């Protein structure tokens, strides 16, 4: 699928960001099973909230949920599910399953595809508005199942930190 | 593709629904050739309707067309095309084309995704409005060629055996 | 992928168009990655202009671009991501980039698919909206990269004849 993508052009700081979720989407939570390679429903969320940001994963990366690592991509429009935009990370939200971490990096289009957030360098730089939905989404993004917290924000150079672990994680 | 989707974790109440087009999509009639794997316009419908509901079919199923059993899975909101909902049978729709049966099923989420449709038994436990839409919507679905005819509702029994009988037509 | 799609059933006025982008899209400006078959974000286009029609193209064709021949395809509402449809040439909007020819070819729905454009034989039988909205979307369709102009229209002939120079490249 995404396999032949590298994790990026420049690592860490020039990323390529596999979509899953378009921005805007309704508030369901999805998988990919990685023994089908199928996007499953996970949980239709208790929020009235939809996706804050594009929502998918960096290729070839490797987390501590075995799955590759999380990102959200801030675009001026929803963009088509299953692209792949070349960007930068700016933050970092925190995040601990009952499982273990489980960060969701936040980043934004490469200079070269707009120049509209070129002075974007820090999470910070977002709306203030953008980064409370952002953090309210994934208070509530979790299954039924008995048995997720969400901590504080990350600054760029901790979501680069990240990628470098992600990255390294995935060719070992 | 979903070839390696069970047709249920437990058959046939709890099944796997692969979802081709989203509700509130345009009244557009699609059809999988199964030779090229691609999804086909086979009509623009002469309806002013939308998708009522997620439209899709049980991955490993055989009906009477030689397409797998159709379902459309009711959700608080459209899911993303090509997902997998987890799904319980709730009823059927009968139609005939001049072609032979061609069942569509009303199913809802699986108790683990959501409890919104937990005492959702039977579809008449759905709103009497989406019954009325679902049923003019598949009034209208079908191909110019001269040469379909809606007729009643099934319960959640009668889909049941739908399954069994379209998962049983599958190993044969 | 559509690699198994003819280029069309009765060439070159009854032919196949994979779509890329629905109709009223975000002005994004995407790719296809031969290398790696996937989906890659261009432009974030600076224009507040959605896309005007369905985009895709016709498979099994060459353009002066290394790329398959472009064609925006009219319906009555946008189509899902990646389907098929049989459609009917009616004319061309000219480009060249700094790189040569690029058209972009206008089609509608085959006879088969919907009555609603059997009259349509030219690409001046539709909106003049329509048309001034595409020539104004392509006037913006470009990478940031500096080093595309749109001249004029062709009719239905000039468009048959750039599908069979197409068709032509691609079997060569
Ligand atoms: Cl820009
Ligand atoms: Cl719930
Ligand atoms: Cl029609
Ligand atoms: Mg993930
Ligand atoms: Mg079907
Ligand atoms: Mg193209
Ligand atoms: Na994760
Ligand atoms: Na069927
Ligand atoms: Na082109």
């Amino acid at each position: 699928s995404y396999s032949k993508i590298p994790a990026g052009k420049d690592l860490p700081n020039d990323i390529y960001v596999a979509i899953e979720i378009p921005a805007n989407h309704a508030p369901i939570k999805y998988e990919i099973d990685k023994d089908t390679d199928c996007l499953f429903v996970d949980r239709f969320m208790a929020t009235p909230m939809f996706y804050p940001a594009n929502y998918g994963f960096i290729p070839n990366t490797l987390a501590d949920d075995g799955d590759p690592l999380d990102v959200l991509v801030v675009t001026p429009y929803p963009v088509a599910p299953g692209s792949v935009i070349r960007a930068r990370p700016v933050g970092v939200l925190h995040m601990t399953d009952e499982a273990g971490g489980d960060a969701k990096l936040i980043a934004v289009p490469h200079d070269k595809l707009s120049v509209l957030y070129k002075d974007v360098k820090e999470y910070t730089d977002l709306p203030a508005l953008l980064l409370e939905q952002i953090k309210h989404f994934f208070e509530n993004y979790k299954d039924l199942e008995k048995g997720v917290k969400v901590e504080g924000w990350g600054n760029a150079d901790a979501a680069r930190a990240e990628i470098t672990k992600a990255v390294a994680a995935f060719q070992k």
